[PDB]
């Protein structure tokens, strides 16, 4: 009678929190999406192993369409747990799950876990200074979205920063790095020439959050645009004006030149 | 001789990530303050059971002024932890002490935990619309913080969603309440007369988020200031323009008047 949605945090199979992978252990049946992302530090079979369950994966088609015929019913009288990477609901189509369980009858909780979302506290950077958030895609055929750029150049001009994630086809287990994103800004920028990503931008890149060797790089375009920033995930941000103190870690922890104390603070 | 700043997330002792806890487990020192938010979950002595170490409590004091002095000492010729409520680095200025571990020699880790900057997602508003956020502090001698204000003003009017998190007063076991929050606000809009904040506004209240039955309601502002959210902590939210999904999880999960589910395009 009790459908759990537990978060699996941010990298490998040790990052869900003690509380998920109690409850988790405690399940009749363990299902578990890997389409809103992947946990690129571990597998399948290694979360299986620390859980001490089967774990039906389900597709994005299994959720939007079937949720209520394959996840529901069990729910209905036995005790099920719903994994997702990161922390429930950050997804956006995470909260309309919550609605089908109501209409079915069937009760459920939320387990958190840590996101990328909050996880850039690592960066240095204010949390409270992030702005709206966005999402790189990559183009396709003639469709070329762009609304990525409007996000930064609205949330910059207001001093904020913009956490962008980068897209991701789960299916191929493929990443989009932080140099196709820049590639793509700069590309989106020859053609709205708006001002708003250039060589002489500053960005920061995190890469591998949760891992215990992240790679936390931050300076100008120009030159981190063809830097190894290691596997993925990798997460790119443009900040916005910045606080002193934030400048300061990133010279001393991200790497970040000098010239970034006067010139974006 | 390392140092791990190491968070114990939202409401629990078991709110911490395995990671966290597996790496607290074998450290030599464990340190925690217990100032920055409130786990009203759990308590010392459980989470000491956890770990199965003595945790040493500093006071805001003595990490501010001190903490290169009485943690950062120890870190030289030991593994040591400092652990905190929610994230370490999420609405805190602790990413700071991250330098002085540099200069002092000793290289520091991070272990993320659930934050309730993220944990947000549970109400059903979309995480990537949530624009900057802000603090409301209690007011103190003839001074009376407004800043938040305008931070509602500027997000509103782009169509974002504003998080707010409320004071709090560790030492003197002050923690304030979403009602305290929305009194505050009122005020502050018969000073500025901007039609910001007002009885008519739709806030958004989670309280105590990381426990397995949170409160999460959604109405206006004349229904819910008197409203009993229950024990703290808790954080407010004022939603920017609504999608009909949100609405719908709103209505259907925090109890909102149904009328809101009719949005204004
Ligand atoms: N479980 C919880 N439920 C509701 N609000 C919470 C909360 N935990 C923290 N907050 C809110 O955030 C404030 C602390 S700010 C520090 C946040 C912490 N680093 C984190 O990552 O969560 C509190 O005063 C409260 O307003």
């Amino acid at each position: 009678m009790v459908l759990y949605f537990i978060g699996l945090g941010l990298y490998d199979e040790r990052d869900i929190t003690v509380k998920g992978l109690e409850i988790a252990k405690k399940c009749d049946y363990v299902f578990a999406e890997f389409y809103t992302s992947l946990m690129a530090g571990t597998t399948l079979g290694r979360i299986q192993k620390l859980i001490g369950k089967e774990i039906r994966v389900l597709s994005r088609e299994d959720v939007e369409l079937n949720f209520e015929n394959i996840v529901l019913p069990l729910a209905k009288e036995n005790d099920v747990a719903f994994l997702t990477p990161g922390d429930p609901l950050v997804a956006t189509t995470h909260a309309e799950l919550r609605i089908r369980a109501k209409r079915a009858g069937v009760e459920s909780y939320v387990i958190h876990a840590p996101s990328i979302y909050s996880a850039v506290g690592i960066t240095g950077l204010h949390i409270y200074k992030f702005g709206k958030s966005a999402t790189v895609a990559y183009p396709e055929g003639n469709w070329f979205p762009t609304s990525y750029y409007d996000v930064i150049k609205e949330n910059a001009e207001r001093g904020l920063h913009t956490l962008l994630f980068l897209d991701i086809k789960a299916e191929k287990r493929m990443y989009m790095t932080a140099n196709e994103a820049m590639e793509l800004l700069l590309k989106v920028e020859d053609m709205k020439k708006g001002g708003v990503f250039t060589d002489d931008t500053l960005v920061v890149v995190l890469a591998r959050a949760g891992s215990l060797n992240p790679t936390i790089r931050a300076g100008y375009v120009k030159d981190l645009i063809r830097e190894d920033f290691g596997d993925p995930p990798h997460i790119l941000i443009v900040p916005g004006k910045l606080h002193i103190v934030e400048a300061e870690y990133l010279v001393e922890i991200a790497g970040a030149p000098r010239e970034i104390m006067r010139v974006n603070v």
